[PDB]
């Protein structure tokens, strides 16, 4: 039952949050589904297709280049911090934000949607009016109860997943190269990949506050055909480290397969 999660939730020594959805059937499972939780790290996953919404209507272009200075160097950015005094496509600071997660790179992106109130009315104007996104990095990592900004639910953001990977907000070939480089992503190893069942091609996007607080969302294709499922789960002001929060999140892709 869905008490499985809560009682996962236990051990974690903090609050958990899971949407487990699979849109064709209509079956859904989780915990604290609409409850708020810390984006962190995956805001980048709406501000990337907010960029890709925009070059498809033309007000935008991935090939446009942007420039790198000193200043817009932040703590973990590995691949912005290479082209400081040049500049990068659209393209690339997409990438390196999703699949390293690079910090600077969403920083260089945001202004290119009107910041995190672009992003906001974005979500909006798709369907969903839970997401706020109220600051860039690292400031949005400030969480707070009765504080909404930069915060989602696990229902929204697993809704977010659909709209953007399998629904018709984004041309055929955006919503594509959004769904690869979730395919690609390089940091959710020991998160709910490690948990998953084998027959699913995950992609996913994930995040923590280095501190007490590790997110992962995914979309989950079967590999031999048919209709996929959406996974988000938010994991805030836990006991445990890093690496036992990474532990959790694994968890939860156990339960996830065996659900599927």
């Amino acid at each position: 039952s869905d008490a499985d999660f809560a009682t996962l939730e236990k051990t974690s020594g903090g609050r958990l949050g899971v949407c487990l959805w699979h849109p064709a059937s209509g079956a859904r499972y989780g915990h604290r589904m609409d409850e708020r939780f810390p984006m962190c790290s995956t805001v980048k996953f709406p501000l990337a297709a907010a960029i890709l919404h925009r070059v498809d209507a033309g007000k935008l272009s991935l090939d446009q280049r942007v420039a790198v200075r000193q200043g817009d160097i932040i703590s973990h950015s590995p691949f912005t911090e290479r082209h400081v005094g040049k500049d990068m496509t659209v393209r690339d600071l997409c990438r390196a934000t999703l699949i390293i997660s690079d910090n600077a790179a969403a920083n260089l992106l945001l202004p290119l949607i009107d910041g995190p109130a672009g992003l906001t009315a974005f979500l909006q104007a798709q369907g969903d009016r839970i997401t706020v996104s109220a600051r860039n990095q690292p400031e949005l990592n400030h969480f707070a109860p009765g504080d909404p900004r930069d915060t989602t639910s696990p229902a929204a953001m697993a809704g977010n997943l659909q709209r953007f990977l399998l629904g018709d907000v984004l041309s055929p070939a955006s919503r594509q190269q959004l769904a690869d480089w979730l395919i690609d992503n390089q940091t959710g190893d020991a998160r709910l990949r490690a948990g998953l069942p084998q027959g699913w091609r995950v992609g996913d996007k994930t995040g923590s506050n280095g501190q007490d607080t590790s997110n992962d969302i995914a979309a989950l294709w079967p590999l031999a055909g048919g209709a996929p499922w959406l996974l988000s789960c938010y994991l805030q002001g836990s006991a445990l480290d890093d690496d036992g929060r990474d532990g959790i999140l694994r968890q939860v892709g156990e339960l996830a397969g065996a659900r599927l």
